């Protein structure tokens, strides 16, 4: 029983990932997820994997769980770039982020507001600050109407029928092809974040393997084929 | 009297401001400044105005006082790059993240693990992430020897005689001039920050009068001394 637990988003090419490491290898492979409160009393008890999707937020998880694992072994394994997500068809034709700050436009964005560790925060103020134009990072922020974090492992958008754009990430859409449509951010404000894996203290043989696994040929496939990079 | 509460690093050039600010009006206007616990409870009696160092860390503690502030009102005023803080003299001839991920080097990085609300949270990640590549963003990783929160008001760095870089702020550098060796991240790779406001609901006119002083020519001089920028 290799246990993992991290947040929604990831969770879709690590059980691609797991399906296949378990028909091939007899090793059952456990895939949990979602908001960091609904499954924390539970990996307190068994986690022998943590995955996270960025940095920031792996660290403040692994630092809940005290003795059982140490976040100096937090490891980086892939990254994948940020996006705008509009309505199906973009019909306002929003172009990038300094499209967002100019036109009439409802935003979405990704911050939890020190209430929960979630991926998305910084990610906003890191792209538009980087425009180096107060005008545009005060403008880019009237237009925000919302400040939630990433659905994740959610089907659902937060203010799916009001908002005309949410800043969120490439394997979102990949794994949702059916909602919004994607809008590649000027490559000169994107930003970059990692999916990462830390292993529990003790961790069983058994454990140490899938985590080699995964970078393994075919997970790194499978990882690409939601957006996940490594160069 | 105007009480304003926040982080340590923009209070230099806010007490200038607000010293100033008295000399012309005979308004007393008092900066409290530092880790938000140490003044939380001060704030929630008598706070006027909530600054911060960040948006993600100023959204996240004006949540923090319920129904006194309404979060949409946080306006956005400068910003500033952050920057690599090495020894005095630069022995280890760092010229930038690249540099910092290469080089056998002891970073430490402004992150406050889900433990505080923080200015840096995201920084370092966001930057190093741009190279698009994992084995940089990897190598960078390894070579943090501690995240701790940004020394901010303190005139010392954690580990300052221990560590070999620090990833900062500009501002921090302006305002401590004799302390270490700043060193400009790549242009390519650096992220902006910005600094921000925020009145109490019911702010008095005196309050709202305050928040216009520092966007006047005269703030807009003592901001640009410690490194914030509006262009």
């Amino acid at each position: 029983d290799v246990n993992l637990y991290g947040p929604g988003g990831p969770h879709t090419a690590l059980k691609d990932i797991a399906n296949k490491y378990s028909e091939k290898t007899g090793v059952k492979v456990n895939v949990n997820f979602g908001p960091q409160a609904t499954w924390f009393e539970k990996a307190k008890k068994d986690a022998d994997i943590l995955f996270g999707a960025s940095d920031q937020s792996a660290l403040a998880i692994a630092s809940d769980f005290g003795k059982d694992f140490n976040v100096s072994k937090i490891k980086p394994l892939y990254f994948r770039e940020a996006i705008i997500l509009t309505q199906k068809g973009n019909p306002l034709k929003i172009k990038g982020l300094k499209d967002l700050a100019n036109k009439k436009v409802r935003i979405v964005v990704p911050e939890g507001a020190g209430e929960s560790n979630t991926s998305g925060t910084g990610v906003w103020e890191d792209m538009i600050g980087r425009t180096q134009d107060i005008k545009t990072i005060q403008n880019f922020r009237n237009n925000i109407v919302a400040f939630v974090p990433n659905s994740g492992s959610a089907r659902k958008l937060f203010a799916q029928d009001q908002a005309d754009a949410w800043i969120t990430w490439i394997d979102w859409s990949k794994s949702n092809p059916d909602i919004g449509t994607a809008v590649a951010i000027e490559k000169d404000l994107v930003v970059y974040r990692t999916f990462n894996v830390i292993a529990k203290e003790g961790a069983s043989k058994e454990t140490q393997d899938f985590i080699a696994y995964l970078s393994s040929k075919e997970a790194k496939e499978i990882f690409k084929k939601y957006g996940w990079r490594e160069h």
